[PDB]
């Protein structure tokens, strides 16, 4: 007798909490607690980790999502500091980071973020030796190259986040013409997270009905290349605007992350080594289309670029390496 | 003073209930209650009414489903054989109606629907003057003319299921053979909700990715064909191993009464008024691309069908007059 | 021909575009949002649309989620400065305001909002005249008397957030030291959205089983006192560490749209018009467990107070009237 | 060079599929899929097994399911007859076994469905020796009492679904009469599933407030027994309208697998061992509020049952031992 001893029985049997479908979202800024609150929702983990540097901030929002446990089926929330609190994760999100002040390419944040990187791949790894690392932080290519190299993880395991905001961008503005769901608009953004995107304008397409072959000129006149345009442009305008972003990157990896817990075998654009396709010679990362399953990056999808996309993609991959050559380690 | 009294209060000022989303399905046989279980599990309406001539299993289902009610989100579920249970609808799903012996093709339905339907369509817009219905029975193409024709309403609210279903079974199998979750594969099936649906080969796409143009030969040789041809077979088999076919309509049902309810403008190949487009000459219905929304269909999706095709969805809408030809009224 | 005229045909019928399920969430702040995207997320309104005086955050927080509607089920999401945004809204949601500083009781923000709400509510009402106004904005339960008052609305159509969030809280704390999901936990939290919320020991259960009778000395000894008094801390702890709440907010509001716009009838701990109950005198609004519907509060649930809750009550009614009394229209 | 070899990268890296979240439903009937397509609608497992000895039954259901794949978020649904199907589930439900005519009580199953059992458990534990199993044959109580001996697992992994149902049922009326949402009533169904379960008239509540301090004559007069009464008609009701139950017990089997897939610890009313519980002495199973999580019953929930209940609880402990004595292995 006590309150719980009066209330709460005991079987002959019974063992040790565990949970088998843990995520860790490292770092709890803005695009932190996006991907977060996205996760929550979507059921998609029995435990979420939250790591922070930042020991207030960290507690607080730790705080403000168990309250809002009665409205989840998450059954536990849990924080710290220390990478202990991380381990046995099956998906790690890293989402610290300097991030762009109005203005300034995600190239820029390079020298800054690869120094918390150095601090932050030994002890995820350290504390989940079997994870997956989904890179988020910018410039999120150069990132995911950084991560793979520092953590020695096999390839499959490490994607970036890359391109799936970018594409959802594009087909949210072909919806935005057409007059169509973006969900029912197919259009693909590949190759770098940033300025050198290349758009696919020969995939593009309404119920498989090629948008290049109706109109031909795609590629060029009609300011359809706008649509490509908006889309470099648009992390700009809404940092500008309201300072960051958050909202739209918190749902596009929740997708990621589901497409892994639920083993589904899902196309994103995601980032990977591109080495040896489209001729690229050296270990770059960049967006492609990908399978994802359970265990990482289940298969490559082989685009069949025409010339220009091709040319677009080399570029790419281009202004990449000389960035990522000059890694210091 | 009463349990009620004692417990509920009641605040100076109050306004009669009513429910804004209403939602009817027809028929609560096999079809019938998949439909109901799926839109109840995606909470489309604030309402669901049940009409069915059969009394006793009309009223069993009913109770089944209020039983349930906790584990929901629908705040009323009703019943009754008179159509006045049904009255301001935003949808009506009709399942009423024979369904396939095994070996039988949908078209050997059509006396027997007619019949069911000359009796239904009056008292559904009687009670419900703007909804819009969704046809489901079979054969359900030379139905939703029927439903059209006896009811008089604007073309643009009555909707066949079409397929939805076809072309949700194609990308299953195309899925299965690429190694991609269905819903990153794009592939269409137009034409009759049957036998002669014809099948896009030249719309098929992994990312914007051309299937015809990686291949060629795709529109007949190394059995790619075989897809389109288990599509067609696919209703046969199961009814054989089953006896009917239940929880995939249920589904793709759903799916369409989803985008109505939320106006959100997808693309679904759904049954229309085909005349004028393909040379097509009569007041012929089958399925081509369509844009849905609260009201309805929104916008057809003209198709740059391949010589083959178009000479295929020619022969479907043909095989289909035949028939409509001779309908008494 | 143009790219539009050539892939989108017309049917003969057609008629014009309208959402049914409309929801403006007037105040695009941490709590604005925290409500959007938790309403969003649950599929509640065909529409949504944000009104803010500020308008480039307005603008990039609309951006922001429009970016997102792929990955959504709301076909419509728009914003403007201009109240005309939210013309027949059926919901319309109130999260304008100044909010605590540390330390800062909710109190203390009376002259601000009441300043804000005189502008406010005039509009809502000019445009909506058949909504249901929630209000969210601190002094919560004060400001719903405020806006009724000016807006003159059947005391049923306005309803505060009030103690859904404090009771939710409540569960939470129970659930942490029962070992049990804080739903299957039942204890309710009434009167002020503030300092002197109301604990109602003799509510308290776990399956039926009355953690009073069980305890006895529950309403005093043994620190279960310490859970109502963490209940009121709360708020004051989470602004310290993250600058103010969001998150708990938007899930417990978008809990209550979902009963309105599911005409679900459950019972909810919101603010309602006192008066008559209890021995309450004026027109006093703090919350009390409400019935709620499509069209507002449907009941009041009358509650066998305990002679020191009733008393608690009393003084939550009373600290409130002082402030109510000397409201300058 | 083939079509996937064409479209088909590979990284360097790689692993073998896996799925970490298996469940088996065994048994494909109308409890069968009932359960089979909550789950699936649930997201709760990322691979479903059915298991059952009708072998085209099985195939065509399990197709059935796949051709809407495109439209879950499963990604693996597999069938057999061998029970190698099944391996490694972390939770195994079954439902084989016959089903009551009209008028039969689920007391007159228990040979024919204690000599189906004797051949399925023995294989289910082979395949996966760590899982829960989750009974719903009838009787249910029995048959977990037969599935615990017969198998030999730790109590706490052996659960039968038991009242959650029958105490869905009771608070599906008790909504209908007080006009609130069955969510928001509490109330609670314990002993037998089945003609002797005992209603807990102290326990019930709708925001901590009793009904029974309220009445006072609840547990008797005013046909407030009604309720309980048609709680254990309704089963036989609904058999003899529709010829079955299906759906209400689907739903109340995924809410229990969703408690054990997310380990949230929610109180339950399961069936376990009773022994030592109120005075009985002996090795009977029966429904009592327990807690859930991903590794089976946690705890239990003592119950102060008042001297009527206690004395009805103790009676149906009663009837259930005359019936397990005799149980010849
Ligand atoms: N790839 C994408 O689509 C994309 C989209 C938007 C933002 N981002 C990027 O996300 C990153 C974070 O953006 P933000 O707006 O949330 O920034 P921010 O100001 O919120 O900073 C994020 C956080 O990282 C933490 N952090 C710093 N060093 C740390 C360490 N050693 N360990 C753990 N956490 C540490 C900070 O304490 C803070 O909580 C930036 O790199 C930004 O460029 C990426
Ligand atoms: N288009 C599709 O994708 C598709 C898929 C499968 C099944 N179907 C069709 O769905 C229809 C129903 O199939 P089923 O397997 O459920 O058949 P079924 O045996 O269950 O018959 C359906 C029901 O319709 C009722 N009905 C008969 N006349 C009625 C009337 N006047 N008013 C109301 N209800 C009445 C019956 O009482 C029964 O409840 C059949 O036409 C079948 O061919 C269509
Ligand atoms: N009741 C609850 O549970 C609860 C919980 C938390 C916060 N709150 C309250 O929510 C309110 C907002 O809190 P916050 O943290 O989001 O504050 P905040 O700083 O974000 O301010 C909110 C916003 O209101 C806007 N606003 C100001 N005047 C306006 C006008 N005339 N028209 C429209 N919008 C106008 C501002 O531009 C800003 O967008 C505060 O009153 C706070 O106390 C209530
Ligand atoms: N506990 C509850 O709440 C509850 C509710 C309703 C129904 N039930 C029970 O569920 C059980 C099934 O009910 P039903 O309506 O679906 O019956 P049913 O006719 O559908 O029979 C179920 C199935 O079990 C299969 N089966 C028989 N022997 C088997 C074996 N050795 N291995 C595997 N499968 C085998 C049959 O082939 C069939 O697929 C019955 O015991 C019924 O009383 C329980």
């Amino acid at each position: 007798a006590t309150l719980k001893d009066k209330l709460i029985g005991h079987l002959a049997t019974s063992q040790e909490p565990r949970s088998y479908n843990k995520i860790t979202v490292v770092g709890v800024g803005a695009v932190g607690m996006a991907c977060a609150i996205s996760i929550l929702m979507k059921d998609l983990a029995d435990e979420v980790a939250l790591v922070d540097v930042m020991e207030d901030k960290l507690k607080g929002e730790m705080m403000d999502l168990q309250h809002g446990s009665l409205f989840l089926h998450t059954a536990k929330i849990v924080s710290g500091k220390d990478y202990s609190v991380s381990a046995g994760s099956k998906l790690v999100v890293i989402t610290a980071g300097a991030r762009q002040q109005e203005g300034e390419s995600r190239l820029n944040l390079v020298q800054r973020n690869v120094n918390i990187f150095k601090f932050i791949i030994p002890n995820i790894v350290k504390h989940s030796p079997d994870c997956i690392i989904l890179v988020v932080s910018n410039p999120v290519d150069v990132l995911t190259y950084v991560a793979w190299k520092l953590s020695g993880l096999p390839m499959h395991r490490i994607i970036g986040s890359g391109c799936n905001l970018d594409s959802a961008r594009f087909r949210y503005l072909m919806g935005e013409r057409l007059g169509v769901h973006s969900c029912s608009c197919h259009g693909w953004v590949i190759g770098e997270h940033g300025d050198s995107v290349p758009s696919v304008w020969s995939g593009m397409n309404v119920a498989s009905i090629k948008l290049h072959p109706l109109d031909g000129t795609n590629k060029d006149k009609q300011d359809w290349k706008k649509l490509h345009k908006d889309v470099v442009d648009s992390a700009y305008e809404v940092i500008k605007l309201k300072g960051y972003t958050s909202w739209a990157i918190g749902l596009s990896v929740a997708d990621l992350a589901e497409t892994i817990m639920k083993n589904l075998c899902r196309v994103h654009p995601v980032s990977t080594m591109v080495k040896d396709f489209y001729g690229i010679k050296d270990n770059v990362f960049l967006s492609l289309p990908c399978v994802l399953n359970d265990h990482g990056i289940s298969n490559i999808v082989k685009m069949k670029l025409k010339p220009n996309e091709e040319q677009q993609l080399q570029k790419s991959a281009t202004t990449l390496w000389d960035i990522q050559k000059d890694l210091k380690f």
